[PDB]
């Protein structure tokens, strides 16, 4: 066996952003940025033809909700795209057709930023300001809704994924 190396640290905390107009200075409270580089996940009903082409774009980088606690607690258009550390969080998401696999630098670690006592701490979220370019989306597995399992023979890799570590 072999021990794992550390992660490349990018200088720009929103290097991964699909929409660079995001204003890092407006993020509240003070963000604690993720410095690890393991696979993250996103439940999304949008199909891979769209996500692989566009990446994950945020709803509103201009007038969206930049306060993380507010965005977590009350769903409102925001500059953030939510992801999770938890491969299995898709099992709790009703109706979301796909479990996307993400290999992206950075993101705001929600529980490190607003604590792990809030209602949704169990989501172990990483919030990406400005979203996530397609080159950081590994791929996707569709989810069977009846059993809350991945349809592993129907997973698809993103042709635009660019490994970086």
């Amino acid at each position: 066996k072999a021990a794992a190396p550390a992660c490349p640290r990018f200088d720009d905390p929103v290097h991964a952003a699909a929409d660079p107009r995001v204003d890092v200075e407006r993020i509240t409270p003070d963000p604690v940025w993720r410095t690890t580089c393991g696979t993250l996940y996103r439940s999304d009903s949008r199909g891979p033809a769209v996500v692989f082409e566009q990446g994950f774009l945020p709803k509103d980088v201009i007038d969206g909700q930049y306060d993380i606690e507010s965005y977590v607690l009350v769903n409102q258009p925001s500059p953030y795209v939510a992801t999770t550390y938890d491969h299995d969080l898709y099992k709790t998401w009703y109706k979301s057709g796909y479990n996307y696999y993400i290999d992206a630098p950075g993101g705001v670690d929600v529980n490190k930023t607003i604590g792990d006592r809030h209602k949704w701490a169990d989501q172990v979220e990483v919030a990406f300001p400005g979203g996530i370019r397609t080159e950081f989306v590994i791929g996707v597995c569709p989810v069977d809704k009846k059993t809350r399992t991945e349809k592993m023979s129907e997973c698809v890799g993103n042709p635009h994924y660019e490994p970086w570590h």
